[PDB]
């Protein structure tokens, strides 16, 4: 059951010595981030470890990180880890390959500019206003206020209305369908049991497909298959992403089809549904455990939008502590935890041989935590990003978004999305601990980052 | 179950209509050949049909071939179909893909040139006369001879001593280890129940690879493991593959490794064994059934060599209707039958578009005996090939060794090797049909192109 486990031995690099069959997975129960932080601490900058006999190079020299991220990116590392068993959700940019992802990135970019996004800034701004209008009956209510509930619905609101025009106060309709469907696109736990198994016995994802066994959910991409497909002809009669998507079918590509338009508008869904809503929660935890924090952000807030005036895109990016509280909740929080690419030809970086076939991890959370980068990387200290401090920031060690031609396509409608909604709110509402508020917040030991016991704050009216 | 099933449909490309499931592998119950005629005659210049849910493009255009194995072979059709499990047999070059292959490939290419060939001929004459003096002694008693273990008897000889420089009268000794074991590397039918079950379950296959399950006996391959570590350790102190792949290990490339020289030693028997002495049993029944044939190539064997005299490289080389004999019987019987390249890249070939993925087919079987090629395809007539008539011979129909970068790089060597064999062999005896020979010869339904009853003939001596 070893047929491989003898490969980082053999290159001489440094690492927790596999068991058969299960390889290091077993270092897992702490989850991926206990994990990365011991390897770096005990194994210093390289090592490796074993996902079943699938060998993983972790890599820490931000040169060697941006080889991997940028240089050879189109050449030598241009793809993720085998994820499946997915179904036609295979034409999702975030699940494509080589050439096919190449062309849907190309094919995808415009959707992402600047341009794009400030135009879809009016629609976002309106759940905002219905985000407040729900914070304040909960507010109005002396009643403990569960982030991720009101978050999740206002990040429903902004998908739903930015991806396909539908507009709902989806705290209040819980249950019309297409919440109903969409609600169930949550992050994937990649350490349960089944995708812990499928790290086990990887020769078992072929199977799967074959079966029609996906990781979405049957019926929720089935629903939004024919949503997709019924309101593709009834607009075509008489800004959001699917408009822009079926704009594109109309031109040096092939062009996408009725079928990759669908698997995308799904994609964009997952990315940002649960993600957004977990940053929020994660920043309104730090704003309540950092009232000054919270105080300054909100004298900010007031003085670029007086009388509790309306944001807008450009007074957005023209807030420099609001900007440096989301970067530093990212940096203590970066939920994806870890990037990877797999090195499909036999290279050499940085002076390090790496075999083909390797996968070429990242530890985001390891490094954006590493004392030898970051002082006191345990508090929240917003100050490092401040824009005097901002120069000795190595856009290789933090990275919430990854970086180079792979990295997060939605990483500007996502800080927006979200510096959109703590304006409103902050404008609006104070934060502050209740009994009930876990302190310090500890994180759960599954494979997402997330809080063992949910964020609870209370939150009084500003009047 | 049909997945990928509507392919052909969609492209407006004809051909036998799959079941769910197994696509056309039920009409696979005739053999590869009859299978290839049918649909070329069925459907005409190009088809498709579904190797369970696998697409195979069958391609007859020569120009459309050409494109496929020799002008777009390393940029679009490097690779044949997976074929596993291999386990360590992975490393062989017929087995190799992409950068791999090209490098092992470029590594072994200089130990088949004309020259190494050429300095390897004085072994493989003293195993032709080892065959005469086994032929006389079944010529000497009246009773009729089964080519194939006369032949396979030859076979083993050249390729023990080609190979390792084991020098062994495997007839005689049919039970030494040394042949007891290359005994069993036959050539695999590839419509035998394991193969087909690999083509409608091949999400088996990786299954198979981590049970340590592999095509290659893996007892065989293990006695030539340690064989060739013996002997690789013995001639370290105080012509053959073995020694000219040792010296190369002695040089831009990597260099071939321990492993990947055993696993060269073992592909360059199993393909040089059985193919052999099929093709001799062939030639030989064609030889007894055209006397006249037998006679004139005969006399010519007698002119280039009086007095019975030794062959060597240039004589070899000289005899012009020796080699119309051996392609004539290649025309009829190429032995590998089909030729196949994966298409790795959405790509279009003389105006047809071939989508990723789709296995392209060359039926080169059929093309042998096409009429729109050449006249009266089922008789014996090695005329065809006269220095005169060899002009109008398209390489890209006539492909018994396949063409381009990915041919058969055993060619040469195994035309010589035949050759010397028939030299010796007609200089001392004539061959003649027996009551029991098969006649006309009937081909195998399986998945190897073999008699399917075993040639037999009388051999009587030239005295
Ligand atoms: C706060 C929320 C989000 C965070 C922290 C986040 C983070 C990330 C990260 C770390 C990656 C991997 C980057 C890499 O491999 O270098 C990624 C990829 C990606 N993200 Fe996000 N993301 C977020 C929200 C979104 C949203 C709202 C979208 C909407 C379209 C989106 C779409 C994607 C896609 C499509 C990819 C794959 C890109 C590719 O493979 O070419 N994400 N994201
Ligand atoms: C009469 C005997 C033989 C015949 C008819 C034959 C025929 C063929 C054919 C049709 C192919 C496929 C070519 C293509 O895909 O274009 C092939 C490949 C190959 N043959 Fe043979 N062959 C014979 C004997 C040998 C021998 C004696 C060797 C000894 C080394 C050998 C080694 C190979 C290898 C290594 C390949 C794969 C080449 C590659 O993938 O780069 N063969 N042969
Ligand atoms: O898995 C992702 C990151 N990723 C994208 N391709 C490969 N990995 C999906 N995703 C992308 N944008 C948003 N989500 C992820 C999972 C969990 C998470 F918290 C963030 C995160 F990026
Ligand atoms: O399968 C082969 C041809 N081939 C090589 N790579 C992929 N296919 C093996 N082989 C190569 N030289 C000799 N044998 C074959 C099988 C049967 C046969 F009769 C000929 C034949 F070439």
């Amino acid at each position: 059951g070893t047929h491989s486990h003898g490969l980082f031995k053999k290159l001489g690099i440094p690492g927790p010595t596999p068991l058969p069959f299960l390889g290091n997975i077993l270092s897992y129960h702490k989850g991926f981030c206990m994990f990365d932080m011991e390897c770096h601490k005990k194994y210093g900058k390289v090592w490796g470890f074993y996902d079943g006999q699938q060998p993983v190079l972790a890599i820490t020299d931000p040169d060697m990180i941006k080889t991997v991220l940028v240089k050879e990116c189109y050449s030598v590392f241009t793809n993720r880890r085998p994820f499946g068993p997915v179904g036609f959700m295979k034409s999702a940019i975030s699940i494509a390959e080589d050439e096919e992802w190449k062309r849907l990135r190309s094919l995808l970019s415009p959707t992402f500019t600047s341009g794009k996004l400030k135009e879809m800034v009016p629609i976002i701004a309106q759940y905002g206003d219905v985000l407040v209008r729900n914070l304040r009956r909960e507010a109005e209510t002396g009643k403990p206020v569960t982030l991720k509930d009101v978050f999740g619905a206002y990040s429903m609101d902004v998908i739903t209305s930015t991806s396909f025009g539908v507009n709902i106060d989806s705290l209040n309709n819980p249950q019309d369908p297409f919440v109903e469907n969409t609600k169930k696109l949550l992050r994937f736990d990649f350490l349960d049991p089944f995708f812990l198994s499928i790290t086990v016995f990887p020769f078992l994802i072929p199977i799967l497909e074959v079966l029609n066994i996906c990781v979405f959910p049957r019926e929720v991409t089935n629903f939004l298959r024919k949503s997709v497909k019924r309101m593709k002809e009834s607009r075509l009669e008489d800004t959001d992403f699917l408009q822009l998507m079926i704009d594109s079918q109309n031109s040096s590509h092939k062009a996408l089809s009725d079928l990759e338009l669908v698997a995308q508008s799904i994609i964009f869904i997952f990315a940002g549904y649960e993600t957004t809503s977990s940053v929020l929660s994660f920043i309104m935890y730090e704003l309540a455990t950092h009232p000054d924090v919270q105080q300054k952000l909100q004298e900010e807030i007031d003085a670029v939008l007086p009388n509790k005036a309306p944001p807008t895109y450009d007074t957005v990016l023209q807030m420099e502590y609001l900007d440096m509280v989301v970067n530093e909740t990212l940096r203590l929080f970066p939920i994806a935890m870890r990037l990877e690419r797999v090195c499909k030809k036999d290279v050499e970086i940085n002076g390090m041989f790496i075999p083909k076939g390797v996968v070429v991890m990242i530890p985001s959370y390891a490094l954006h935590r590493d004392p030898k980068y970051w002082t006191e990387p345990e508090k929240f200290l917003p100050e490092r990003f401040s824009k005097k401090n901002k120069d000795n920031i190595d856009p290789y060690i933090y990275t919430p978004f990854g970086s180079g031609p792979r990295n997060c396509i939605g990483m500007r409608f996502a800080l927006m999305n979200m510096k959109l909604a703590l304006i409103r709110v902050l404008q609006n509402f104070s934060f502050k601990p209740c009994k009930e508020t876990q302190i310090p917040l500890k994180l759960s030991l599954g494979g997402l980052l997330q809080p063992e016991k949910p964020v609870v704050l209370k939150v009084e009216s500003r009047d």
